[PDB]
């Protein structure tokens, strides 16, 4: 049922037809905290691309046999392609280096070689984990790499696409609602008024300028430790090491990576992740607000604000029969809610390194690669269930543009602030019209009231 | 334009403000932190050290190993720093040294050069008091600072936090009791649902700060734990037996606050963890509020184009430009004072962790983070029930429109004719614009009798008839 | 491979050989937001107790026929005893009231019911899953209920005996070490000296006053919404359902459950959910700095502090051959800085109420869940595989406390700071010993010297 | 003493000699809530420069007359020289837009220049606060405008140069240090080596990365809300005014500040805060583990590491006589605990924006201001009285060098991983050097030994 393998503390039991070996097996007994396998599979498929590039990048300055190379790369496409997922048993909550995962990948890959090879599992490889797979490399450089090639790949490929595909839809919005003018509210109160355009146009900006804010990050986030090994020197790596294992990792996963520009810093730190991450926080905290204003504006259907008319997908009660919530409006709230947490546990963490290393590392990439998928998955489902089919509820737009008494504010340039603001008073304390109380107190002809209190000639151009 | 004099520690000589009463270490604080503002510990901390510098001697006097005579000289210094008289004797930042030293030794040196010069003596001229030997006597920073930070916490909510979360929490039980007759529809995920009252949905905010009470009471136990007595470590070095309980009897005497000495004096070195806890328990009153203050802007907002189911005081222009308007300004005022007590949190856990062997070196930022908490809660408590809560009142026409308006008054009917059939008619006077009781009858679910017989808003604020 | 089920909105294509419905398949579909299933299996497993609860409260009071009672109690049972995990697809990023979880449980349940009573999987269930299994309830108060069972549970029977258990270690370790005099230190220079027995103390009392701080927030923990319904009323409740439907979830759990004191705050926030966790975010920061001085204590074995042997249980580097690390030590910190991100997270949606119902119920519930969980496993594994093996550094102990030039601090009260100070001063720049310096200055006789300047007697009161 | 003032709400008693009015009397009444005159005095100056700017395009467009721009222009010149600091006595935790603070501005300018220009305190102005001094401008896009220009002025004009400062010494200091061969430490284990330079080289790069990532945002802090008025639509502003007023403000202070792109985004939101306050906040956390690891290295003198002498800058206890701490390491791992606190405030409140406006104005730019200046302080503080004076500790470094076993990685390409680890964990269990178990061993000559385990061959890649 079990097989002996060996590291440099002693024998251990591993289950006799899984290919990983001692230390693999040391870490899933000695670390039974959360649920089982939790390390993110992007982080194994990082993995799979930087211990590929590896062996590459050895065997072209010439200390890996290319022999050793080809079986490499082999068990590194078969993690790739999703066929030794039951080989990774380890848990984020392991040493905070990720050694064991790395160690994982290396006894995984040195044990499936062996079999690629026309070996037998129980006996020992012809590819040594150690000074084999993981020739020219640590646990310390090899991390935080699949750390930036797992945030880089999700943001690029799923986080800014999803946040590209809401803005695109927020912005057509803006324009298919350019002639409806409703009302302001500033402070929860009646205010003057806008077009329901221009007010989905504010949402367009928002994601915009959180593109940005996020593309800003790139920079910092394409760069890899991969070379630093132990403490940044690249002790035990051949001259040109760093360059080219970098170049392999752009090739093998198309994204443009490039070799760390100070390896002391990216070590001993994980401040590219507060980077990005920060600025996965500032669009999350824009898409809470987003989302909170469509909730507000869908409300009722008869008893709360009721301005705009949203998808209905689904019931919204076990109880009140008939009623539909703004469900989708409420997950990214939620998300949002989450994103914001993972920015207070990636900053302290962050904060947290020592001498040559961070050792907050699977703590940062979990939190890290969940923002940027939650972001990218709640974008999506946002745009498709509810931003893309929201229209305006013209009657009560209407009614509620005509009831607002701050419409008088297009009187301050004609009689001054104090005058208007009489008009107001007097309307809101005896239930008038602002036109009756305009007349009732001498302050504006019927006739100039008529003219200057226009709500379609309040909104600008 | 400064006149100095030569003050000396063991450094070495440092030019001091001639007329200023602190000495050489006071001077290089105020030099080399040039943080933030001049002067920003917290008052609050300085009072507490005039209270345990002066119990200090007290209890050593007691032990034996004080003359009273310099006893009596370092109370009368003490109590001038208590009455306010020597405010311009603190320079020093909070982001001084993280164990606070450096207000340690402001508070040893100015009560040292002020007995003198009550004694008689002239500045410059070296105290009969002695810094080091006779204010600090039996003591470190150590024990001290932490000692200060639980006298002015436990002070600050006892005093004047408690007090002002009471005054809200009786003003909304009031009001649920003044409202208990007035139905209003709910609202669930902002939309229209069953029937409440206005006095159940205050009973609600009345009991969120009832809880709220609890929690930070139930953290007093540990708060009013002092270091005071494990000087330099924790271990008591340089104290006279006996010292710990005396000198926390002295402290409970003149503050009049039940202080007893702490359990375990490492702990109360090495960590915050009082702080920790009694600041959660501000932070849940804190998101609690956040949300009373929010939903009575919610319910106030309009007053023709929002909610509107509630009146407030209206005590000020709303808008410089916007003639007339008014808002929700003490709701804001507790919005924000909330959010600030949340990044608090934050920055108090996080400083919280951050202890190394026998001392956490975080106590200024922790302190100055925890009583601007107490303070601003106690503040905004008061002014939302002066000027907020106390006047709160309904609009009666608008919450009978709104609560005859839901469809989900249908919900009634449920237990009567099914899930099915209720929602066939909410779902049929949506389309049509219509009334529920016209499409019940229109489609020959329910008769005009038991329609009227079984939805009846007055009835579903509770259990079954 | 599916089969028509309908809701009030229509019809929906389910798959055929699943327990769920229209509602259910919906979610599923509607929220393709992070991994399937994400809604913790805790909230479920509540879910079932409190269902069988409301069943069994419903016909005690003679609403819901006893035949429909026993099927909705078996398919309950076979919830609680984890049959049927299969059945549940839905994600905690669903709407913020966990309606869909809700309704997940009254399909499956209603159906499940339909074929334990002899029918066929996609007939209409004689147990409708709105009118009977939900009967009495709304997601309202059932979501709410099914966090507090949950949370509570986590707590009393995971989270609490763990840190018990790391706490009676740190207190035997006192006690194991209590002769041993080590240096102290403060803001990381040498200080005066401490029994390692006193510094594992002040850890130990971190983890009874946080086991202290989280019981007391017990008492809130266990009040449950169910019978508030849609707004905290008790619509649609029949008179004493509150009180009773708590009776059997206590009964069922063993845990001391009541109904909850105000339904509208039960309902409105989730502000006990915000007191307990608050608590579980202490011990945290507690444990945080404890792991913290154990990693520093170990650290070297010989360019570091070096003062704690801890057991060694795996090669801590791919590349450093025979290097060890302090591994438990750094889940346990990293599991810490989880708990804070989780308080942050919390307390945000705990603010975010709005009229009669707070909306961020799953994302509460699953964080304060992971944090609960966290704290409990990592506890267990700090204890088993580093804090129970803690030992001293016999000669490097004695070594770092003999070197302290704040030794000298037990002089003060013979010879005052300065004449201290001088004779500090006085070694440290001729690089001689305290007692060559107090003699050569004439200061102190050896005789006074070496009664005076005493490590073991420096870690008490005078006398 | 007192006079009467009135506003649209009724009459006020405001103290008799204050330039302030009826508005800003209430506030200072209604919101007795923390210390006076709370709200940021670069908020003040930052509305003096925008009132100007506004009266100046005011009259180029038509709609003000010179002689009341010309007398706004004389007040606001005495706000920004701090004449009138006395005149602005409301706190942060007033209405969330600023209006109080706005109207303060108005009556204080409307009634200074009404003196001025021969007129009595308590007079009816000539200057009216609403129709002439707040002409063409809200609360809700002057307070955004005072937010930014205050934010992006501290950001350019302090907090950049200090950071600057401090990373242009640790780059001197990497530079110094490059031919200083120490001890690296992973996990606070004996690691391999680099130079005391290379370390320094990290701490550098992080503050240049930091740098950048605040440049960054300045793009979209540098846009102004001025011109949205209520709600973004600019009602009652004359063609062409957002622009000019941008200019006039880009001219009086030096700075280029631009119109905001889109008004709805500058009123109803303060996401550009929350961009740039989270750079501040990386920086900070870079910050935090600079310090701390400035302090584990310089700690001791005895019982630590020891590595680097930091400046003595004080007396470190009022007990133990002679002690030194690290305490400028300890400022800014306090201000750096100070500003991530600070983030979270920001972004709470930058996520509760409604409809056309965040009423959060005042506690975003108070936060953001003091973490904008307390960065700048300490990191001046830290650069001037520790880090231009740290210097290794030669012999400490050399000893804590040679001692580490993990100098073995050296032969890992000679000899193989497992035979490398053979010898280090022989070394450990006998208390042996690596050369003497290499040589008992028989897997090294000592000649080859002496070739391979060399330090300074050892902070590279191989020959």
């Amino acid at each position: 049922a079990f097989r002996i393998e060996k590291d440099t503390m002693g024998e251990v039991q591993v289950p006799a037809d899984k290919y990983w070996a001692a230390q693999t097996e040391r870490s899933r007994n000695n670390f039974k905290i959360g649920p089982a396998a939790s390390m993110p599979h992007e982080i194994i498929e990082a993995f799979g691309y930087l211990k590929k590039a590896a062996a590459f990048a050895n065997t072209d300055l010439g200390v890996l046999p290319a022999e050793k190379r080809d079986l490499i790369g082999q068990a590194c496409d078969e993690i790739l392609a999703r066929k030794l997922d039951d080989q990774f048993p380890l848990v984020i909550w392991q040493t905070g280096s990720g050694t064991q995962s790395n160690m994982n990948l290396n006894e995984v890959i040195a044990n499936r070689a062996h079999v690629i090879n026309g070996g037998k599992l129980g006996e020992k490889s012809i590819i040594h984990p150690n000074d084999d797979v993981n020739k020219s490399q640590s646990s310390n450089d090899t991390y935080p790499t699949a750390m930036h090639i797992a945030a880089y790949k999700k943001v690029v490929e799923a986080t800014i696409p999803a946040v590209e595909r809401l803005q695109k839809t927020l912005a057509a919005k803006a324009a298919e609602f350019k002639d409806v003018v409703k009302i302001g509210r500033t402070h929860l109160m009646d205010a003057t008024p806008l077009t329901l355009g221009q007010e989905f146009s504010g949402y367009a900006a928002q994601l915009s300028f959180g593109l940005t804010a996020i593309k800003n990050t790139l920079p910092h986030l394409r760069q890899l430790a991969l070379g630093g090994t132990a403490v940044g020197t690249g002790l035990n790596t051949p001259k040109g090491y760093d360059v080219k294992v970098a170049e392999y990792i752009a090739k093998f996963t198309g994204l443009p990576f490039i070799t760390a520009e100070n390896k002391f810093e990216a070590l001993a730190t994980h401040d590219a992740i507060v980077e990005t991450h920060g600025a996965l926080k500032q669009v999350a905290m824009s898409l809470f607000k987003i989302a909170n204003d469509i909730r507000l504006l869908a409300s009722g259907p008869r008893s709360g604000i009721g301005e705009i008319l949203i998808p209905e997908n689904e019931p919204g009660s076990s109880i009140m029969p008939g009623k539909v919530n703004p469900t989708q409006c409420e997950a990214m709230t939620m998300v949002a809610a989450q994103v914001l947490g993972n920015d207070t546990t990636i900053s302290f963490a962050g904060s947290q390194g020592h001498f040559e290393l961070n050792v907050f590392k699977p703590v940062m990439a979990a939190n890290f690669l969940q923002s940027a998928q939650l972001i990218a998955d709640v974008c999506i489902s946002f745009d498709e269930h509810c931003a893309t089919g929201i229209q305006p509820n013209t009657p009560r737009i209407q009614h509620l543009l005509d009831s607002s008494l701050m419409l008088v504010t297009a009187l301050n340039t004609h009689i001054g602030y104090e005058n208007a603001a009489k008009i107001a008073k007097t309307a809101h304390k005896n239930g008038t019209t602002l036109r009756e109380e305009a007349i009732n107190l001498g302050l504006v002809s019927a006739e100039d009231f008529d003219k200057w209190v226009v709500p379609a000639d309040m909104v600008g151009s």
